[PDB]
């Protein structure tokens, strides 16, 4: 059972493209994170300064995920009821920046060699191969308060994720998600969301954006418990 054709399976069996919202919910709650945050973001970044050219699928609109604790070292071993593999639905190519790492996970085993099922970089170690890749990078500052100072220091004290919605078929999934489509995933959630906090201790404030291309945001939706 190949890494992608298991996942594929995963998919159609557990099909509801929304499971990721409240799975993010409920592991920003394990990690007593008091707010977690959904952003639409219409942006496209740009397709030069890229890892490889077989990135540039990714640099369009995303669905980004923010919640104020930091992942441990426990927790990245988790991500690198079917937990994160929910992601799926949305996105080939999860991102994930916590403190001073940033991972992109691929089951395709295509992106970063035939051997790897993702990469990851510390802001760090790897800040000279980062500035180099402007483009790559760019998704990552300038929202839920990252910096470029972010990346000169090198710490981001909260977790955010970016899923660059499908926009093509991929081996995963032949799901495509455009703002209608995200937006439904944001009704569904709104529909729900009382129920979702009801059993949460941590997790008091839920909140749901649009960024705009021009930059403008939209709140969607708050929830507080």
């Amino acid at each position: 059972p190949p890494l992608v054709d298991f996942l594929k399976d995963i998919l159609r069996r557990y099909p509801e493209g929304g499971q990721i919202l409240k799975e993010l919910i409920q592991n920003a709650e394990d990690a007593g994170a008091t707010e977690v945050k959904f952003l639409y973001d219409e942006t496209q970044y740009g397709t030069e300064t890229l890892w490889s050219k077989d990135m540039a699928p990714y640099q369009g609109p995303a669905l980004y995920v923010y919640n104020n604790a930091v992942f441990t070292p426990e927790d990245w071993h988790g991500i690198q009821g079917i937990g994160f593999n929910s992601v799926y639905h949305i996105t080939d190519v999860p991102c994930i920046f916590s403190g001073d790492q940033i991972g992109m996970l691929d089951p395709h085993q295509t992106l970063f060699g035939p051997h790897e099922s993702g990469q990851c970089w510390n802001l760090k170690d790897d800040s000279k191969e980062i500035s180099e890749l402007s483009d790559q990078f760019a998704p990552f500052v300038g929202i839920f308060g990252s910096t470029k100072e972010t990346f000169i220091n090198g710490n981001f004290p909260g977790t955010f994720f970016r899923f660059p919605l499908r926009l093509q078929p991929s081996q995963l999934s032949s799901n495509l998600y455009n703002k209608q489509k995200v937006l439904e995933l944001f009704e569904s959630f709104r529909a729900d969301a009382d129920t979702v906090l009801l059993f949460l201790k941590s997790v008091q404030d839920v909140s749901l954006y649009v960024r705009e291309a021009d930059g403008t945001e939209k709140l969607v939706f708050r929830v507080t418990s």
